DNA sequence: TGAGGTAGTAGGTTGT
RNA sequence: CCUACUACCUC
């Protein structure tokens, strides 16, 4: 199993603190009118940044690696409109120590503040936050294209610095939203004002005047008396938008489309590069790269019918589960009929598969209103579970509306560009995987012994203020998902998640006839503190054992051999109950960084299940999913649940995968 | 709307 | 840490 091997990681080791920086200057915050006991942290760390120097905040106070006889201990800092006046007092100098997690966590503070604080009186360039860039990659008319490295330095255990290195680019232009423009470029889809920083999204050019335009006093004029017209000239209008809002002298550009990844090797040589330069040039030593083991983990035995190399594949072998199901076809094009193709490829899958199945054919018409409503109520009726559109590229509004019309008829449906051809394998060959995943069929399935017999997903919506709640299971080591559950944040409500765990709990009992033993939690990103309590809590008391774990796709950093090919699927262990993830294989690949949360499963044998579930996704086709299928099951009915509404699923089987 | 990735651009979760 | 969108590559 083990295979194992050693690869070192984007960090790096360097000197370790002297005496004076174990000993930081401690200081005394008395800023009158006094602050509220809300606007605190906020407050006393912009006083720490006002006061000069390499000092951080330290608790109720703030601590220093400067001489207070340098730093600004007296002034004046405003925020939200009222201005509070600050003082600091020397009070002593503490000891800290690495060896405890509470007092390291102050030093790192000091370390970035030290980085950014001497990396800022470099000849070299610009330091956009914890990040940094030396060269130029292209200087094109209008544009300038800047290369850097974002860093990261803070305290070990030890007791040493540790940098952290990660090549990155930037895009900055200079030309104005006029001079650009005139320079002969199209419009861009970001524009940011010039007097402020707050950005808008172009929608046109205004056909009006810019002194004779009526705001809600006059366009040219408002901008005048702000003074914001000085030492420049406005030019023309413009309809920025959050409803339209006039606006073109004024306006900058915000370039990303108009006008290169980093080769996986040459990406190791630049970080290295950086490295050296931060540590010789700030006095930091030799960098050591930090080198760490890591181990091949087992290959994923996927299985349709008989076992396979890819999803895709099962469509010449046969499904694992298929049962009898009839699909449906409608044309928004021209022509009417299934294509030859499309129907050898169903009948032959469906043959190996040894299940039977039905092709239907809509003929109406979403133009036909309500009329078209009952051709679906007619087709599920007559059997029908999934729809196939071929329709040439829609607009993302009739997109949705398609799609929902569809689901409160309790029809998933699967697009495909009309502009179609038979040597267009993958296409239509994931296509039909997609449709086929949605109509209710387990394509592919595991072969395998893994600790866990259920594994769930929990992620969050998007858009709009609030967000939904939602979870997918996957039961025995068949795939399904809940209904989701509208919420505020990004946290998900205690009791929220354990009712969308119990639902899964239920599932599997529905097809099994037990509860289950053990089972997987897969939270994508950081787990808010305590939004798992109720959830575990439970499972204790019914008995079921389980582990939870983060999964998070940034921070993962990277992760560089250190001779010869980097193998797929790495198991790469870092400090107690963390570890990393190469699961996948043109440019650098970004692991996954996982951390155990609770439950005493070995670091070793999760990661071998999460790494599995990364091959059980149905759509996936050619190529398999970053992250585990429950989680990206997720993520992705999160995400159309929230861009065209729950109320839509009301009518929509949990073993059908709409959202795929 | 074939899907996966990585790479930019914004804006900003939770809990300092 | 996450939430999106856009562009390139790949099967
Ligand atoms: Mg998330
Ligand atoms: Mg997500
Ligand atoms: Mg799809």
């Amino acid at each position: 199993h083990l295979g194992k091997t050693e690869v070192f990681l984007n960090r790096f080791a360097l000197r370790p603190l002297n005496p004076e920086e174990l000993r930081p200057w401690r200081l005394e915050v008395v800023l009158d009118p006094p602050p509220g006991r809300e606007e605190v942290y906020p407050l006393l760390a912009q006083v720490a940044r006002r006061a000069g120097g390499v000092t951080v905040r330290m608790g109720d106070g703030l601590a220093s690696w400067s001489p207070p006889e340098v730093l600004v201990l007296e002034g004046t800092l405003a925020r939200m409109g009222q201005t509070y006046a600050y003082r600091l007092y020397p009070k002593g100098r503490r000891p800290l120590d690495p060896k405890d997690p509470g007092e390291r966590s102050v030093l790192s503070a000091l370390a970035r503040r030290l980085l950014q604080e001497r990396l800022r009186r470099l000849e070299g360039v610009w330091v956009e936050g914890l990040a940094v860039y030396r060269r130029e990659h292209a200087r094109g008319p209008g544009w300038r294209v800047l290369g850097g490295a974002v860093l990261d330095l803070w305290v070990s255990d030890s007791g040493a610095f540790l940098l952290e290195v990660d090549p990155a680019y930037r895009i900055l232009c200079e030309m104005s939203l006029e001079a650009w423009l005139a320079q002969g470029h199209p419009l861009p889809k970001r524009v940011r004002n010039a007097y402020d920083r707050r950005t808008w999204e172009l929608l046109r050019l205004g056909e009006e005047d810019p002194k004779e335009l009526p705001l809600p006093l006059s366009l040219l004029d408002y901008h005048a008396s702000k003074g914001r017209l000085q030492g420049r000239e406005g030019g023309r209008v413009a309809w920025v938008a959050d409803k339209p809002i006039p606006h073109t002298g004024l306006l900058v550009p915000v370039l990303t489309l108009e006008d290169l990844s980093l080769p996986w090797e040459e990406r190791r040589r630049r970080t290295r590069e950086i490295a050296s330069w931060i540590g010789r040039r700030l006095g930091l030593g030799t960098p050591e790269a930090v080198r760490a083991q890591a181990y091949r983990l087992s290959i994923p035995k996927l299985m349709g019918r008989r076992a396979v190399s890819k999803p895709a594949d099962a469509l010449r072998v046969g499904f694992y589960r298929a049962q009898e199901t009839a699909l449906a076809l409608l044309r928004l094009d021209g022509a009417q009929g299934w294509p030859e193709f499309l129907r050898r490829a169903l009948l032959r899958a469906f043959g190996a598969s040894g299940a039977s199945l039905r092709l239907h054919t809509l003929h109406a018409h979403p133009s036909q209103g309500l009329a078209f409503r009952e051709a679906l109520r007619k087709a599920k009726e007559e059997g029908v579970q999934a729809v196939l559109v071929l329709t040439p590229p829609m607009a993302w509004e009739d997109r949705n509306r398609l799609k929902a019309l569809l689901l409160r008829e309790g029809l998933p449906s699967q697009i495909l560009n009309v502009p179609l051809r038979e040597e267009e394998r993958h296409r239509w060959e994931n296509a039909l995987l997609g449709l086929l995943a949605k109509a209710g069929l387990q394509v592919v399935a595991l072969s395998g012994a893994y600790p866990a017999e259920l594994a769930v997903g929990f992620d969050a919506g998007g858009r709009e203020s609030f967000r939904f709640g939602g979870a997918a299971c996957a039961v025995g080591g068949h795939l399904l998902w809940t209904l989701p559950e509208a919420q505020a944040g990004e946290r998900i409500p205690q009791e929220v998640v354990w009712d969308l765990l119990e639902e899964t709990l239920w599932a599997f009992r529905r097809k099994a006839g037990r509860l289950p033993s053990r089972v997987l939690l897969l939270r994508d990103g950081r787990v808010p503190q305590d939004e798992f309590a109720l959830a575990l809590e439970a499972l204790a008391r019914e008995g079921i054992a389980y582990d939870l774990v983060s999964v998070r796709k940034s921070g993962g950093g990277r992760v560089y051999p250190v001779q010869g090919r980097l193998a797929d699927g790495l198991y790469v262990p870092l400090e107690d109950k963390t570890f990393l993830l190469l699961t996948v294989h043109r440019g650098t690949p970004r692991p996954l960084k996982l951390v155990h949360e609770a439950g005493d499963t070995p670091l070793e044998a999760l990661a071998h299940q999460i790494f599995h579930l990364t091959r059980l996704y149905p759509a996936s086709g050619f190529a398999f999913p970053r992250l585990p299928a429950p989680l990206h099951l997720a993520d992705r009915l999160v995400k159309e649940v929230g861009r065209l509404g729950i109320r839509h699923l009301k009518e929509v089987d949990r073993e059908k995968l709409f959202f795929v």
